[PDB]
């Protein structure tokens, strides 16, 4: 019986080999951006409303043409067999059962077609390959398999310098592979190539600059994820949560605006919503639950988050996520 | 001989069973709002005035048609028999003797009529019940027993997630019951039903949004308590002390504006007053005194607070609470 | 060979009985204002100037018609025989030899006439007595003995609540007495009575509100000391250093504006000057030096401060204290 | 295999005698400015750009008429034989091989002509001597030896009070001397004398005030280094990084604007660039590498920095240093 997401981290730490825990937990450089994701959320306080009608409180949203049970999706995390033998299938099954979209990775350790076969609301995360033709074939595979959005990761021209992994000499075990296979920096031209080759909504993940958010809308993106990649890419990149309010104002409803980085409770989901987010992604906590107890662990995590989101919304006087978006916030200290 | 309110916490910790101490001390979630109540007060510095006439320094106020000895009332705290066998009677007696209003709880462990019989300035705190008729009968009982205000708690559509209590598996002992008995979310319609059924001032406890404060005045409230429920309801709710100045400006004398959360000295009372509060509520410290030494403990606490309030006022050049409200403040760090 | 003022605190702690060290070190309440005096100085950074003429660097100022060797005076500290058998005579002698004004206390443990006989630039600090006539006789004694300013302490309607002293049960030893004798709250009328009865400059010590600074000028004060009494009076009073810039602007040269609280180096003196102070008072460090090594200890402290002030001024491109007052500052963190 | 600059500090601490490590690490006074250099960098977050062309990422700049491989030069650090027997020759050789300018010190422990003979891009740092004629002869020597800029240090009218060195009784060993020999405060007249006597660009090191930056341009400086001398001069001097943005705006391209103090990674170089710096100087880390492993150590440090700079630039969407200068930043906490 886990009562917070932090209960799951302790459990994952006990079970995982240190180098794998470090691959999961770590960030780039001095981990300044990793820590700042948490610091930034902790500075935000919500101004709750009272005495509103809560007879029909609902945490549901519509996003990319589909109902989701919560304003949340499972973030793309590569190589989930690192954490549990069932890997992506355990996570996707639990996500399906919870009514939460699951993001299938380019670097999944089970093939995208197998994960999509689980059902639910799968999205597909794209890393741009060596040549346009292979990238587009990967998008086509995902679309053919029933994925409902393409989450194009745009903050990885190359992978950041993760010093825990360098110090550990971390490498994939032989029993974990990139199952979609037997990369080059993306540009705005790559985005256009993807947009031209699919009817699915294209979601640009890793936007932090206001003008990049505007340009994403102009480029025909259906959404963006305001994100510093969990502090794993540029060390010193601003937390997404700190850019979110400015970005939401600038796009002025032109696309869905998601955020990630450090979401660790329903209260944090509420903060993100109050700052203007359509929805959040959650990464590391899902993997802690997977490591701790497989599919059942992820189910328990999603049930806990669902309860915390409903609790936070109602306590703040919000019968819907739309109402939560209209909450005001105040910045505090420590 | 206690010289600060913190002397009483140490004493209460020694005597109380851990799970009861945790029920008293704890907040919801990560306890961010609990801690922020203290942090926020610690950031406020007063700009004292010098060389004023202090020949007749008085800490008295008039509130809801009655003189009070200090700008303070005992906050509603449920189930006071948890802390001492005399429970609410010990606290109400000490409050009476000190000239401080005592708030009788809906969830009192001694009946409201017995506590009101003690005398003094009893107020009655309402939680909205299952149906209008039982709620209003509770208000009528309180009024018939001589309670002088109805403190309608508006920040509890349901109880928050107190993780200490969940981890402890905390439950009321068999010897503690809700003595007023053998709940549903309140709305603005509930407030109107209460206002229509009593001549007593209705005070809305748990207001944080400026527009909710304005609407409280428009709804015919005689007062509000600007409060995050001691960090026990929404984890991440702004501290009341941080909204107080804005709220005081917005209501512009249309109702009494009280504050609570983390008041732990006469200096803190002065800070609250300087930010515009009519009066404060004090919760946990009263219960520490009750646990430590029963009625005599609460008397000693109230005597200590009275001395600290008079000391702080005079040192700041204020011969009256009204003068303290005209003090300016400056925000600092740590 | 002491290289910082902090070397002297360690030495004083070793030699003094704990309760006496606590009388010296302590503040009122939770010691929030005591700590904030240091925090506030630590937040201030100086913007030094380069490449100026430093051929004739001088730390001298003119204040209340007399040259002083540094922009500094010894603060009034009662009962200096607590710290060393020679008490006030040791401190006054060292101050004289260093060219620094010494403030003789109303509650001195050696008579004001004996201390004034030492020579140098004595000032006299007044606490307002029971009746106008005794207060004025004390002022007349000081003037007759050759004191050159009256430092009227205006932040002590009564003494603050020093919890270290209460916990220790601290009392003066039989061998320490108020040697000027065999009190009531001061008002603006008291200030006028003093101003009318002396040709000496009257300096109001303990001003924090901007309007009190203006009123001090209007009342005919020759100076003010912007001060929270070393955090010993109102716990939660703003540090003087945080009000200094606003106060300097408001009086616009109408009187001398001194500051105290937490000055612990020549760099701190420079910060105070850059914020607009005419001069600083230094309290506790002088007593650490007295406790550590008597008159010689105070001489060494004043020599160290003199070197640090000259060093800081020159490094900041200031050939005079007037130039230091024209330096700009920037607030930082921790 | 060092993966961060902090790996080199640990290695230098192990090998160096404590008093030499302290000479290197220490600052003046309480070391407030030393610590603030790091604090200030840690507060800066970069807003990276995405999806830009990175086909030809280059870290090169042109400065003072010469290409440099990175926007970085080795700061002037006196007496490098303190740290390794090869001293300045080891550092200059590694700098040459890395394509980074090396600043030869007035107080070098190997003669300026020997160090310049190493080749590369040597600059020469000037301390103003006793008389104009010797100062100018030193400038002429440097110019004759092929130095390409004169870095006139302007923040040392005299040396600051380094308390670690005073406590240690630190003195140069007999085997370390000022090899350029067998000082007086600089002024603007000194700057003019230097500018009139050389065709080399004159760079004023130790500017913090905006008006001093403007006056440097008016005086014919080719550059400035915005710097508090690594917290070794005025204790309480603002960090250069905190003045940089204001200074860059004020000079509006009239000279090169460099910064130093606490640069410890390629991410920090990126922050400095984003705040408007043309280039940075790096001091202590170069000496840690020298102490740890001589010339090879410095080579490894410069290779690590080069990789971190390229990584940070690309992750932030910058194909050139000019692009990095156009990045925006956001201030955060801790
Ligand atoms: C172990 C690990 C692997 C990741 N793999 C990917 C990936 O393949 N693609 C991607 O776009 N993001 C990846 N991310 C970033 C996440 O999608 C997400 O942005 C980040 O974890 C921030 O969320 P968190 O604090 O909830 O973990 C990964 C993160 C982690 C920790
Ligand atoms: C143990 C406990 C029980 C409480 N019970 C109630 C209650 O029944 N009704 C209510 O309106 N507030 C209740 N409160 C909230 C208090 O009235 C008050 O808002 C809160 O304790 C903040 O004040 P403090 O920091 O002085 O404790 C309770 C608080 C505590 C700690
Ligand atoms: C032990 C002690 C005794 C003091 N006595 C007096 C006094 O008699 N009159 C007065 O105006 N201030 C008195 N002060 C306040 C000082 O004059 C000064 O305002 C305060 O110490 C702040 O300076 P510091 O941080 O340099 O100690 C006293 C302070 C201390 C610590
Ligand atoms: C041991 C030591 C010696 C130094 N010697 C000089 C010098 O001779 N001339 C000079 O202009 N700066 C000197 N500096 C200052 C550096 O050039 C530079 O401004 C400072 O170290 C800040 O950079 P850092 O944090 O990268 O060390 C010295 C610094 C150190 C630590």
């Amino acid at each position: 019986t886990y009562v917070s997401l932090a209960d799951l981290e302790r459990a994952a730490r006990d079970v995982l080999p240190g180098e794998i825990f470090d691959f999961l937990a770590g960030g780039s450089g001095t981990e300044a951006s990793l820590v700042a994701n948490r610091t930034a959320l902790e500075r935000v306080f919500v101004i709750p409303r009272m005495l509103r009608d809560l007879t029909d409180v609902t945490t549901e949203i519509d996003i990319f043409g589909r109902r989701a049970a919560l304003p949340m999706a499972v973030a793309p995390v590569a190589y989930q067999r690192l954490f549990h033998p069932e890997g992506e299938l355990a996570v996707a099954r639990a996500a399906r059962d919870a009514g939460v979209p699951y993001t299938i990775c380019t670097l999944s350790s089970v093939s995208l077609e197998e994960i999509a076969a689980v059902g639910g609301r799968p999205w597909f995360q794209l890393f741009w390959l060596r040549d346009e033709k292979r990238s587009l074939d990967l998008v086509r595979r995902a679309e053919d398999a029933g994925c409902e959005a393409i989450v194009f990761t745009v903050d990885v021209p190359w992978m950041g310098r993760r010093l825990r992994d360098m110090r550990n000499g971390f490498a994939l075990p032989e029993w974990v592979t990139a199952a979609n296979f037997d990369f080059a920096p993306a540009t705005w031209e790559s985005v256009e190539a993807v947009r031209a080759h699919t009817d699915l909504p294209v979601v640009l993940k890793g936007i932090l600059a206001v003008e990049d958010a505007r340009r994403a809308v102009d480029a025909g993106a259906g959404g963006i994820v305001v994100s510093n990649h969990g502090g794993r890419q540029l060390d010193g990149a601003v937390p997404g949560i700190e850019m979110l309010g400015e970005i939401v104002a600038a796009v002025s409803g032109g696309c869905e605006v998601l955020v990630d980085g450090g979401i660790r409770s329903g209260g944090d989901v509420l903060k993100a919503t109050a700052l203007g987010a359509s929805a959040v992604l959650v990464g590391r906590p899902v993997m802690w639950a997977l490591a701790a107890a497989g599919q059942d662990g992820v189910r328990q995590l999603l049930e806990l988050l669902a309860e915390e989101v409903r609790d936070a919304m109602g306590l703040a006087g919000c019968e819907s996520v739309g109402a939560a978006r209209r909450l005001n916030t105040k910045l505090g200290v420590v």
